[PDB]
């Protein structure tokens, strides 16, 4: 049989409650919410994410959040945040509404959940189905290599499929991440990251770059650029499919023109 979906139909909300809240570090959480029932899944194919809504000081703010669970998982549902406190980065005095709001919530609260949701979904063995809008068809396309750009939030998406390919022994798809945050002590999932690394490193690459870096660092300094695409994607030639999640300014300016310069074709470059 299969165990009952908890994302019945796209157009409800869900109210999920809170049964328990990981504080990782100062500003990461990890947020456990239960299911209808312990015996349930959420029902979210590989690609595709969910939105959360609340009245956040009495207006609707929606969001899209990337579970760190899978169909695997029965009973509960976990996403990592991380929360963008006021009055810590000059760009944003306000901090994040949302993640704020989440950082709020009491044990025994509930949330709107509503999905499933997303123009791409992974059908396994390299096979990506992907709208072009969503009251468009899908187009198949099999690929042996995925590039993935994440920077910040944008590490769920790319995790999630990471995971899938990964969990299928017989999946011999190579994902290469070049992920992008802050600082390092911003890195989401870092420790996640690098257990995947160390069981799966034939088809798993990490590189990370930091807008600033530490004092001891291994890895790439400043914004996404052409040559760690060059040197931390699968090339052009081999036709990998690349993913992309992240803020709106390091798409427009790190990623599309660079992922140009090499020679990916901008226009099948796919963000979440
Ligand atoms: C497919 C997808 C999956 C996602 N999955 C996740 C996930 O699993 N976990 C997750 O945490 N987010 C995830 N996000 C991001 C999420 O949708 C929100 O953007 C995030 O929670 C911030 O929303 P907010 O309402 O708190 O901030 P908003 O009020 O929307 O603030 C706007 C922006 O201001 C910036 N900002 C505000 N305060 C600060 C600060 N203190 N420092 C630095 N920047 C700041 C951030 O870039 C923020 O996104 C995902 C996004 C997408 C597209």
């Amino acid at each position: 049989s299969t165990p009952a979906i908890t994302l019945e139909n796209p157009d409800i909300k869900y109210p999920l409650r809170l049964i328990d809240k990981e504080v990782v570090n100062h500003d990461t959480r990890r947020f456990r919410f239960a299911l209808p029932s312990p015996e349930h899944i959420l029902g979210l194919p590989v690609g595709q994410h969910i939105y959360l809504s609340a009245r956040i000081d009495g207006n609707l703010v929606i969001r899209p959040y990337t579970p760190v669970s899978s169909d695997d998982d029965k009973g509960f549902v976990d996403l990592v945040i991380k929360v963008y406190f006021k009055d810590t980065h000059p760009k944003f005095p306000a901090g994040g509404k949302m993640s704020q709001y989440l950082e709020s919530m009491k044990i025994g609260d509930t949330i709107e959940f509503r999905g499933p949701n997303g123009l791409l979904v992974y059908q396994g063995k390299g096979k990506f189905a992907i709208r072009p809008d969503k009251k468009s068809s899908p187009v198949i396309k099999t690929v042996k290599s995925v590039g993935m750009i994440a920077g910040g939030t944008g590490i769920t998406p790319m995790l999630q499929v990471i995971r899938a390919i990964m969990k299928d022994p017989d999946d011999h798809t190579v994902c290469h991440l070049l992920f992008a945050n802050q600082t390092e002590k911003d890195i989401l999932l870092r420790p996640e990251l690098e257990e995947l690394r160390n069981e799966h490193s034939a088809r798993f690459k990490l590189w990370y770059t930091v807008d600033r870096a530490p004092e001891a660092w291994d890895y790439s300094q400043g914004f996404v650029n052409e040559e760690m695409i060059r040197d931390h994607l699968p090339p052009p030639e081999e036709e990998p499919l690349v993913l992309m999640c992240g803020p709106p300014p390091m798409i427009q300016y790190a990623c599309l023109p660079n992922l140009e310069r090499v020679g990916h074709p901008k226009e099948r470059c796919f963000a979440f």
